């Protein structure tokens, strides 16, 4: 690594200069360093230039806004001080070409939009893998390969990117956040493909606001390096881009599929929701089948397709994908179905908000034959507005509503209880069990066998806060030694 090298496609006759590692925080700036000072929201990085010359930086590349030309090499202290115009927006690139131009070395898929972006860039990461990859996930849980995750500029997604491709990773896939995207954190990341798992949001019923987000957001994806769009069709925005993007592929399961057009595209023609999960037939351009998914719900057979069109579009083998579909596992704690035979669908579920345990007592209902039963409680000492709201859910959207204990930490564990039986209408069908294992033990073994349980709240988190104790106790390993199957 070499600060003339580095340099060579904007500043030509850069000084010659190894360089160690490439840092926007002069704190850690160490001796040999490359120090990056970016004119930010609230802080000037310039101003530590003398701290990091201090620190014995090799070089540094600073913001040319005001005191300075593009490309101006200066000298201080020894150390070269190279300026550039608009470096929050080049820093990608910079950092790109520092770590050897890791989206050049592996297959990155981005995913972008609001709901299932963990999901969709989980199955593609899993999926991919079970192909033969060696993959990893970038995103909100963490970096790593897959199974471990561990858990950020332009500068860190680019040497994040570079990390993984040095434990050999041949495949990553990314979820892009809103905010990553607009401040140019992965402006220079050449994307094998772009899912856009939706591009509504809220507040845009304003004809004028709708223009200026799409504009804005269009702009945007013009600068970047997309190679394949994947998109949602049942989203608004989704089918109005797929209109104008003939290139891209549209994934539907609402028959919002267009065959007029001649792209590319895949659909879901019927669903069949059972106990253990999703019997999905599609038809696509690339031929029609029909796949065994392990996973809970309408979003998730929508986040299963958009993975699927996104791997047939990069060329993996329509067989192939379909001989492992089987082997794709939902996201821990997410929907997570335990199943046994003979005995009622159990599923966990990390939902701890009336929002989430409403979307996930209709994912379960859609697998739900005979009776859906709920079991949750709330958190103590924590704010306990929610907690006649999820009442209020557990009594609507299932058939009975279990109501026990989910980390009362200090909190008089019944009072919680109270606060929650007080949103319902009729308190009285409710059954109360505390003693949270007690509780799901009973929704288990008086369920029938086309009965669905949700247990909701934990998910993965496989502790219970009691007074000051986080004491061993896991939902899924509950589940489990009731069903007689395997955590
Ligand atoms: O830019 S992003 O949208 C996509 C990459 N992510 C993961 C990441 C890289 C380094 C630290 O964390 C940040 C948000
Ligand atoms: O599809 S996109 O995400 C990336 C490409 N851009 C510009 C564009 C449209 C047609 C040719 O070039 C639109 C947004």
């Amino acid at each position: 690594r070499n600060l003339r090298d580095l340099l060579a496609p904007w500043v030509p006759d850069a000084p010659s200069r190894a360089l160690r590692e490439m840092t926007l925080d002069s704190r850690v700036a160490a001796a040999g360093d490359l120090f990056v000072a970016v004119v930010g929201h609230q802080a000037d990085g310039r101003r530590y230039i003398p701290q990091a010359i201090a620190q014995g930086v090799a070089a540094i590349i600073a913001e040319a806004k005001d005191e300075a030309t593009d490309g101006e090499i200066r000298e201080m202290h020894g150390v070269p001080v190279i300026y550039l115009s608009q470096l929050n927006e080049r820093l990608s690139a910079l950092a790109g070409r520092f770590y050897h131009e890791p989206s050049d070395n592996l297959r990155l898929v981005g995913v972008t939009g609001t709901n299932g972006k963990t999901t969709t860039t989980q199955l593609l990461a899993q999926w991919s893998q079970l192909l033969g990859e060696i993959s990893a996930v970038m995103g909100t849980v963490g970096n790593g390969l897959l199974g471990k995750v561990i858990p950020g500029s332009a500068v860190d997604v680019q040497h994040e990117l570079a990390g993984l491709v040095d434990q050999g990773a041949t495949f990553c896939a990314m979820e892009v956040s809103s905010h990553g995207l607009v401040q140019h954190r992965v402006a220079a990341l050449k994307f094998a493909a772009s899912v856009f798992t939706n591009l509504s949001r809220d507040h845009l019923d304003y004809h004028g606001d709708m223009e200026h987000y799409e504009a804005a957001k269009w702009l945007l994806y013009s600068e970047h390096h997309c190679g394949q769009a994947i998109i949602n069709a049942d989203d608004e925005v989704g089918r109005r881009w797929l209109a104008k993007l003939p290139d891209a592929v549209a994934v539907s399961m609402e028959d919002h599929i267009n065959p007029n057009c001649h792209g590319r595209w895949l659909k879901a023609t019927e669903v069949n929701y059972h106990d253990s999960g999703a019997t999905i037939r599609f038809s696509s351009s690339w031929g029609d089948g029909e796949i065994e998914s392990h996973l809970m719900g309408a979003f998730n057979v929508s986040n299963l397709l958009l993975a699927l069109a996104t791997l047939l579009a990069l060329g993996y083998p329509l067989a192939d994908l379909l001989k492992t579909a089987a082997r794709l596992q939902p996201v821990c704690g997410r929907m997570e179905v335990f199943t046994a035979p003979g005995k009622p669908t159990v599923v966990v579920d990390y939902a701890h908000t009336p929002d989430a345990l409403e979307k996930a007592l209709q994912a379960a209902r859609l697998h739900c034959a005979g009776k859906l039963w709920c079991v949750f409680g709330c958190g103590g000492d924590r704010d306990k507005g929610k907690r006649p709201l999820m009442g209020a859910i557990a009594e609507e959207f299932a058939d009975v509503a279990v109501v026990t204990d989910d980390n009362p930490r200090t909190e008089e564990p019944r009072a919680i209880i109270n606060d929650i039986l007080a949103g319902m209408l009729d308190a009285g069908h409710a059954k109360v069990m505390e003693g949270r294992a007690e509780a799901v033990t009973c929704a288990v073994m008086q369920a029938k066998e086309n009965d669905v349980v949700l247990v909701a709240g934990k998910g993965h988190e496989d502790y219970q806060i009691v007074g000051n104790q986080r004491l061993d106790y896991s939902d899924r390993v509950t589940v489990a030694r009731l069903l007689g199957v395997i955590a």
